[PDB]
């Protein structure tokens, strides 16, 4: 006949002209039927879908240049993790990935080894050291190591984008024979995520922090070589286990050494990054 | 300790400060556990993802005073028909809600009955009648009849701001003591949603068309009553089985009747709208 409640999924996957094989078919059939679902699980009235319409709406329209609140409600509803989680396993000893976030930016500096990435020195300088090593154990030559941080403030560069140097704590860095990587940067700080539009809003009603743990990300490539997009998190950041966007793993957890003895930095750390074919 | 794709459910909504029992976290935690278990049951790729957050974000980006593209896709989807049919339980012999669709805007001329909405003078004139009654059958007096629809180039007034005179195909009717209503406008014409945008594009990608059949738009108010947000549909048109957004009901169907005789309009069509509650 027409739109029942009780047949809601079928009548609409039913509209569908393309075969049922068709990957888009195999999607939207289980979209629809999910969100379907749950609308009838939990009532939403009217009202409340009107609500969800306008914060859609607003959630979009606050995307552009500097801000993807959209990646951020993924974010911090699990979703990017969860993604992240079920299509880039990888066999035991090679670095894991993690969730990826909004602020990595294409075509960062190639640097040298020892370059100081803090262009406006607002932060506890920091050695970040490591070797890229295949799972076999050989360093990789070649290999590249794309990083980026937030600064002392608690914002990446495009950020700030009048205020902050371009390309403040990122940097290209490309390993030699021996797979070894080091530059100098600055402590990465605890920061919240953007929290003046939609995905802050939905945090505080729902009685949620926007923190994420202090990290500095990394974005190892090498050519034959599973693309590796991760962070290492600071030890004993107190957010470790409380991360808005779900991303820590215990390996992914760096030291970080005081260094008194060493001052060129205040800081070192030494992580190895494993790739696999 | 940290997220994993078997507990990813209960690690996200475990993260919420609020009271279980709070509507907020009623909501948020069935659309976590449906939106998780939608990425899981399909194995959405990094790709698709990336595909989705695009697509959401043009969307919100591409809503503004003239279209709501997400409340289109809520409708082409089937949740705003879903939505109502929930909240809504009438008792046998009250007129029928359906979608509202986006193209309501409020305060609409308060015109006397017999008057004109067609303003551009396109489409086939029709004289639109009936007489609104609660469930015992005694009119209503003071009935609020809230019309809108497209004129016959398949837009809705607010659709074609520069072209169409503001309020074309629009008005609200006060009934009196007999619960009458009269007014001319023309008989509608079968319209495609808009379709040069997101939405537009995923019919495409799922071989459906943008097509609503011919309808006009009633919202019915009354002191002490349900409010009544409905359409009539134009009786053998041939999109009735295959509405875009699922909004037809058999007793909606409207006849209507040729007027050779009478050509002050070519065509009338009689509805009595009953309300309860
Ligand atoms: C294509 C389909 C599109 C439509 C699909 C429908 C989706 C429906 C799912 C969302 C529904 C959630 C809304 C539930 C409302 C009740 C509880 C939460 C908020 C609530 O209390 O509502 C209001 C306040 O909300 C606030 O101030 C903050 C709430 C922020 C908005 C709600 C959450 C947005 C939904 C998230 C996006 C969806 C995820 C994307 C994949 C006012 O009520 P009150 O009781 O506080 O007032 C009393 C104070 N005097
Ligand atoms: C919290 C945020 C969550 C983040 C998102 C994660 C959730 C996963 C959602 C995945 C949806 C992807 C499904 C599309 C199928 C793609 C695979 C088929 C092959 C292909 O490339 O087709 C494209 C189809 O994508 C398209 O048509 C573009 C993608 C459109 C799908 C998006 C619909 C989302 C519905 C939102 C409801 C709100 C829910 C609130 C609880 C072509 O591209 P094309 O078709 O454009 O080109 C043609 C113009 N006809
Ligand atoms: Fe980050
Ligand atoms: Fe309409």
């Amino acid at each position: 006949t027409y739109f029942t409640e009780d047949q809601s999924v079928d009548t609409v996957n039913g509209r569908m002209g393309i075969d049922a094989g068709d990957r888009a078919a195999v999607v939207m059939e289980s979209l629809v039927r999910h969100l379907h679902s749950f609308v009838k699980d939990v009532g939403i009235t009217q009202a409340e879908w009107g609500l969800a319409i306008d914060f859609l709406t607003r959630t979009g329209q606050i995307c552009g240049p500097e801000r993807q609140e959209f990646i951020l409600l993924s974010d911090t509803l699990g979703v990017s993790m969860l993604v992240d989680a079920i299509n880039h396993r990888r066999p035991t000893g090679a670095t894991e990935n993690t969730v990826f976030g909004p602020f990595h930016v294409e075509g960062a500096p190639i640097r040298q080894m020892g370059d100081d990435i803090s262009l406006d020195g607002k932060g506890e300088s920091c050695l970040f050291a490591g070797q890229v090593r295949d799972l076999d154990g050989h360093p990789i030559e070649g290999a590249c190591v794309d990083v980026w941080s937030d600064n002392a403030d608690g914002y990446y560069d495009v950020q700030q984008p009048d205020i902050q140097p371009q390309w403040n704590n990122r940097g290209r860095f490309l390993t030699g024979a021996d797979g070894r990587y080091l530059f100098r940067g600055i402590k990465p700080t605890a920061y919240p995520i953007p929290d003046d539009g939609p995905v802050g809003q939905l945090l505080d009603r729902l009685g949620r922090h926007p923190y994420r743990p202090a990290h500095m990300h990394f974005l190892v490539t090498a050519e034959g070589c599973e693309r590796l997009v991760t962070h290492t998190f600071v030890e004993g950041d107190s957010y470790l286990e409380s991360d808005a966007v779900f991303g820590v793993k215990e390996a992914l957890i760096a030291t970080y050494d005081r260094n008194s003895d060493d001052p060129a930095t205040a800081w070192s750390s030494q992580y190895d990054f494993v790739l696999t074919r």
